[PDB]
């Protein structure tokens, strides 16, 4: 009997919900009066599943209706733990333990990035004469994010960035960058929300309206 | 005792964005590719065959061509990932994961598109500066047809005038400009809401008058 990891590190989006699992031997059909599920991170009780049930009064209140063992997926020996609406918090060390005609354990690391990809976008004509736009791009994440716009052409451009903490959720970094330029309808600008380290980019497209 | 199953029945995407839907099966030890068949269709369109460790494209549809694929990141993981990109209206609808490795079983999901009127242009011109009338403007694109309503900082009543067009650029969505005429003092703020319906969508842009 060992328990078996598909995966040993998990990358997860603030927000989500995120699912991990540790595998185990069934052969025949569950037999539930004689299995243990256990999960737990930084000694805080997470799930303890015993006599095919969940065992609240051992949970951690800060997993309280955050957590839940995805009883389905058991049948087919995998013991997945879905925790929702991920924070930054819940990067950690995870570890689970199986018994079940034997007793193992594994260690699985979540890592939780927020990232740049709810890009909120507006565009200002500001003298039509001149065709003067100033186009606006803002985010919420973390780590801090560049802003690189660019043309149709992939040609770099001249912004204005301004990054603060964010109001809403607290850890993270509001970002929002404004581009000036003289140009036409339909014309196609980017705006590029850069980290590095490792390197990540999400970019909306900016179509120049035609207003009346 | 093979069983396929889905962490979300039911996914609400964005208009214009990508999205990608999951069907888990079971996988021990290492992903035999050789064995694996995975089919994701939806109503009579053929999406994604991936038979004999590779994915055929002969019998895929149209409205797929370039921009559907099954993540094989995620099939050693037991995860059989659909992911299209570039979202449109069309692409709403009842999909179905086919996947057999050792056993055979399907599951279906439901995919609503939503095209928010989130997107918002505005102008802020000056028509007569000795009587300090502006005329300002809001437009955005979206589904289904949206009203536009004009509110102040000073919480007055403004009734602005709107044209609802089909949009040029995105064939089923529709244009909504509105434009309100109003004298003012600088550096009051006016906002324009779009109100939008199923689901009832409220979105709004601050114009400053410089
Ligand atoms: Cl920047």
């Amino acid at each position: 009997f060992t328990v078996t990891v598909p995966k040993d590190l998990y990358v997860v989006e603030y927000g989500s919900n995120m699912t991990i699992e540790c595998k185990f031997p069934v052969e025949k059909q569950l037999d539930l009066a004689a299995l243990i599920v256990y999960w737990e991170m930084e000694d805080k009780n997470i799930i303890q599943f015993v006599h095919g049930e969940e065992d609240l009064k051992v949970q951690h209140s800060s997993y309280r209706q955050r957590a839940r063992l995805l009883k389905d997926q058991l049948s087919l020996g995998n013991a997945a733990l879905q925790i929702t609406d991920v924070k930054l918090q819940d990067a950690g060390v995870y570890r689970c333990m199986i018994s079940y005609g034997g007793a193992d354990y594994k260690r699985i690391t979540v890592k939780v990035n927020a990232p740049y990809n709810k890009i909120n976008q507006r565009i200002l004509v500001v003298d039509p004469v001149t065709s003067e736009h100033e186009l606006t791009c803002q985010a919420e994440g973390y780590p801090k994010a560049e802003v690189i716009w660019t043309s149709s052409d992939h040609q770099v451009l001249s912004g204005k960035t301004t990054t603060t903490n964010s109001k809403r959720e607290e850890k993270l970094f509001n970002v929002t960058s404004t581009l000036r330029i003289n140009t036409t309808t339909n014309e196609i600008f980017y705006c590029t929300f850069r980290r590095l380290d490792p390197e990540e980019n999400h970019t909306a497209e900016l179509v120049i309206p035609e207003l009346p």
